[PDB]
């Protein structure tokens, strides 16, 4: 994958904010979706973003209400809870549909 | 909401199979097929991009025998025993509220 993701901090205090920072400079991106877990599947979708409209899409079944997605794909989670800990998967949707999946994790203390 | 008919479900080696896609949606961006149960780049066969009316580049799971049509239908010719198994379609919507559909066929 071309996309890099840097989750900061890796261990987050309860009540604090976590960023899953996405670095992909490509000029041919269509958009993004984030999932909770290792799998790209609708049942685990959190939130996504469509670049040409500059808009978030509908919240997915896995959304906690505290996420914000940014136009470069980065995910913010505010006021983290213990249940937010675990595995996160970004699907980068390219205009040519040659897509990529990148999985990271963070934990909460 | 996406239906897929496997035609036929039990396939003779060396014959052809269709994964026939029925989806009436008017906000489709395109499609990708994968070998296996999961949407993952390492298993991608091929896709189709609607706004340019073209197949995209073959993926790692492409064997040179697979054709994708504009509605997402997949044709596999000259089927081998290795082609048998689980296939997953990822239906990409303009709003990125996407859908994953899995089917299977057997080879004899
Ligand atoms: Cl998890």
């Amino acid at each position: 994958a071309q996309t890099n993701i840097d989750v900061v901090p890796f261990n987050v205090a309860e009540g604090k904010e976590v960023l899953l920072v996405v670095h992909n400079e490509s000029q041919n991106l269509y958009g993004y979706n984030w999932y909770k877990g290792e799998r790209v599947h609708a049942n685990y979708r959190i939130i996504g973003y469509v670049k040409n409209i500059s808009q978030e899409n509908a919240p997915g079944p896995a959304h906690n209400g505290r996420e914000t997605i940014y136009p470069n794909g980065t995910l913010l989670i505010q006021n983290v809870t213990h249940n937010d800990a675990g595995i996160y998967t970004l699907h980068v949707i390219k205009e040519n549909l040659v897509n990529e999946e990148v999985t990271r994790q963070f934990y909460v203390f």
